[PDB]
């Protein structure tokens, strides 16, 4: 009588997150393929866009998709990312079918539950590279020079995909990435 079973019509995540999506249209330049699907706030609707969505196993190659925090776009230029990096998972022809799409709902699972605790503001958003030669996973973050924010970010997120302990990941600065002709740490 006094306990009610109480429910709520939404839950609402910690943080606003916006799905992007990049196609290789020739006709446009880099930055004006990449755009904005849509933005969500709440568990149900996180689960409405993922269920009606194309998954990433089953994109051309050359696309991609990116889930940020609201207002930080998903590339190297934006304000959020300048100074940061990535932490990058790379597949095998062979992991399209066995792992791709596991990985990359556990990877928005990860973000939108804020599974990094009291590092989840130096986290920005992930992204999915689906190509012929091997699909890439990569969570991005604030600051590269963050040793202990990257490196927890890391080893959770390592630990998270169930990824063999041997093989080591690589956290590449985007600097570095946008000036290669290198990684500041492994996990
Ligand atoms: C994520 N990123 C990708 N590029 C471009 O995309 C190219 C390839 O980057 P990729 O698509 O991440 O890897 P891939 O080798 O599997 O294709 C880079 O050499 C850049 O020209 C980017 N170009 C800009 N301007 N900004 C970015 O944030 C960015």
């Amino acid at each position: 009588m006094v306990a009610n079973p109480e429910h709520y019509i939404k839950h609402p995540l910690q943080n606003r997150w916006a799905l992007w999506f990049f196609k290789n249209d020739k006709s446009k330049t880099w930055q004006a393929n990449l755009r904005l699907i849509s933005k969500f706030d709440t568990v149900e609707d996180f689960w409405a866009l993922y269920n009606h969505i194309q998954l990433s196993s089953n994109l051309m190659p050359g696309c991609d998709y990116s889930l940020f925090k609201d207002g930080i776009e998903p590339m190297w230029e934006d304000e959020k990312n300048k100074r940061g990096g990535r932490w990058l998972i790379t597949l095998n022809k062979q992991q399209r079918r066995s792992d791709l799409d596991r990985f990359w709902l556990e990877t928005l699972l990860c973000l939108i539950g804020e599974s990094f605790d009291d590092y989840s503001d130096d986290v920005c958003g992930a992204v999915v590279n689906v190509r012929a030669k091997g699909d890439k996973i990569a969570i991005w973050t604030t600051e590269c020079e963050n040793r202990e924010a990257v490196t927890h970010i890391g080893r959770v997120y390592k630990e998270r995909l169930g990824l063999p302990p041997k093989i080591v990941i690589g956290y590449q600065s985007h600097a570095d990435t946008a000036t290669k002709s290198k990684n500041r740490f492994v996990v």
